[PDB]
């Protein structure tokens, strides 16, 4: 048994699919976009029986910056980890990520996270990956609160409908808007996310903006079969069925909160999807204290995900 | 606003559908099957505006024996509540909860229990209404342990068969094996499972559904499997909906005391799957497990796929 570099994605995916492919069913096009675009220092290790792939692990260290932010160095993420079922309880699991973890290590990483990177797959250990917490924990992994993605469906419920307000899909011409916005609002991560994603196929039709007067005072990230860029809420559109769709991320300025305004937001994103024919559809990485907003609109929790942090010592 | 006994099962079955269908798709078949044939003290109270229905409950109190056992009268069941999203937060849910709870009160419930009845729909809170915990608690259930509903595609994966010891062997009932399976089951699971293998055996259980491993000539041990064909829709395809072609699923599974603990157990679950796997079948499900046997069934490549929050208020 080999531990070594591997870019074979097909073999890589495939071994995904015989493994989890049930809850988490991922294709070749997913898989590409997610780690050619990474921008973050970035390896991935594969266990191998000659030229067979037996496991791997995919792992990442802070580098690159999030919006206004600087990356901090002492981060390191494991983005994902999988042995295949036949050759489990043989060690491959423990030297792939000893593997992973003294890389990271020797690089400065003092912080490890379950997923949660940079073009992540999850945003913590899913549920149905509940038994690997045990591996974790032995490991020196801390588990900590829950996120969910959520899961309602726009074609089956009616709902009822502010001076100065208005809610629109997105024009090219609010680029501008949208960027100050963020800069002002929400400028790490959802920033970067903005500034990389229309880099790489998002169109201004998958966003929705909420304006006072001319100014941006929130957003939503929309998703439907028809969207180039695939986001967290599609990831799992094989199990969403057809006329899929997402929403995330969603916000309002600080200073406009607590007065219905996401309410008003959220609700015109959705009747957007909803003439869009869309169906299914996600709302990715929520926290609990947070589900009530979208369950309104009968959203329910559908996956979830335990954050999980290992301390350096 | 009105409050009053409700028989309407397909009106029961949209309002369901409509709010919670995309993860718990009810149909009319699953409802009648296991409201009907339910023999505990039962009833639906409906919520109503005028004509129209816009929430529910469905409860029960434990009047009717378990195999061997007599019902323990202190114990009720929420079977299930649900209010209509575009009427919620205006306290229907109370309402309906309340009078449901006052009758169980008064016919000398002690323990009220969200879900785990029998014939349920779940074994606990959906982790899907994980936001209804608060209602729950805010009522004085408490909050305690998971049960997961576990998923795989027994097309995808192939395994060793387990080596074996002399004398066991696993074969697929047959309708003279009867005698001797409760014999087996009254020796060694002589609640629930006996009593569902009785009620079940009279709504359409056939042999091919059930599973059995022998020393030489005794049963020690059993599985419920289910595949498209079965006619009576158990636990493990209530959600069959959400399954695709070809669906499948395994619970009970049980091995008498005395062989436990030396493979036998894992033989009778190969072979159990090993059955489906041959009848064609895809994805499946393995209903209404506790943390400490997830593993067990994992070694076959099966994941925690629906959990659900054990509750339960007592009554001061
Ligand atoms: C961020 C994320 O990626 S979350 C998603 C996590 N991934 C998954 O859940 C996918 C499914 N699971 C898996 O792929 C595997 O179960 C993994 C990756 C979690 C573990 O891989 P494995 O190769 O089984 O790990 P490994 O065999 O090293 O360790 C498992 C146990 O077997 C033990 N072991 C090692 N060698 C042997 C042996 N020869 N015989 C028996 N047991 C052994 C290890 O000591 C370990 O026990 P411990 O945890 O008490 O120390
Ligand atoms: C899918 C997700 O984006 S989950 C994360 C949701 N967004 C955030 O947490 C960003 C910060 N918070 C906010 O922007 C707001 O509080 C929102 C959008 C969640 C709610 O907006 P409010 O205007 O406070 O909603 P209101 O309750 O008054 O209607
Ligand atoms: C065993 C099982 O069945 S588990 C599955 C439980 N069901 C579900 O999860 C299905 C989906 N959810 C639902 O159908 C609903 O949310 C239910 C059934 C959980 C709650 O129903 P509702 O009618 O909205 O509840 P109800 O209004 O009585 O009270 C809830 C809240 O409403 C508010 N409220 C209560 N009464 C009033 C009133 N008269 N006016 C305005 N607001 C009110 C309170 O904020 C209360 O808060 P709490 O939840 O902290 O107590
Ligand atoms: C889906 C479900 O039926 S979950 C509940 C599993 N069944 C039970 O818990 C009944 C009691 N326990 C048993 O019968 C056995 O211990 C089993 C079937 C779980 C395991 O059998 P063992 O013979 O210990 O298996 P093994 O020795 O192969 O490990
Ligand atoms: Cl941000």
């Amino acid at each position: 048994m080999e531990i070594k570099e591997t870019y074979d994605f097909s073999s890589i995916v495939d071994l995904w699919n015989k493994n989890i492919g049930t809850v988490y069913p991922m294709n070749l096009e997913l898989f590409k976009q997610n780690y050619i675009n990474d921008r973050q220092r970035k390896k991935i290790m594969g266990a191998f029986n000659g030229e067979i792939l037996i496991g791997f692990v995919i792992y990442k260290q802070w580098t690159y910056k999030s919006g206004s932010l600087k990356p901090n160095h002492k981060i390191g993420y494991i983005n994902s980890i999988i042995v295949d079922i036949n050759f489990r309880h043989q060690g491959i699991g423990t030297k792939l990520l000893d593997a992973a973890e003294e890389e990271l290590i020797n690089s400065g990483v003092k912080i490890l996270r379950c997923g949660s990177d940079t073009y992540h797959f999850f945003p913590g250990i899913p549920l149905e990956c509940l038994p690997s917490e045990e591996f974790f924990l032995v490991r020196g992994y801390k588990m900590q609160d829950y996120f969910y993605d959520l899961i309602g469906d726009v074609s089956k419920v009616d709902f009822k409908k502010k001076d100065g307000f208005k809610v629109n899909v997105m024009k090219p011409e609010d680029r501008k808007g949208l960027f100050e916005f963020l800069e002002k609002s929400f400028s790490g991560r959802w920033l970067e996310e903005f500034i990389e994603f229309f880099q790489v196929g998002m169109k201004e039709r998958d966003i929705v903006l909420i304006k006072y007067k001319t100014s941006v005072i929130g957003f939503s990230h929309i998703y439907d079969n028809k969207s180039s860029f695939i986001g967290p809420p599609i990831y799992w559109k094989a199990l969403l069925g057809h006329n899929y769709g997402g929403l995330g991320p969603i916000g309002i300025d600080k200073t406009y909160r607590k007065q219905g305004l996401g309410r008003l937001l959220l609700y015109e994103s959705l009747q957007i999807l909803k003439k869009r024919e869309v169906k299914k559809m996600v709302i990715d990485w929520t926290e609990k204290d947070i589900i009530n907003f979208f369950g309104r609109f009968n959203f329910m929790p559908w996956k979830a995900y335990r954050k999980a942090t290992k301390e350096v010592k």
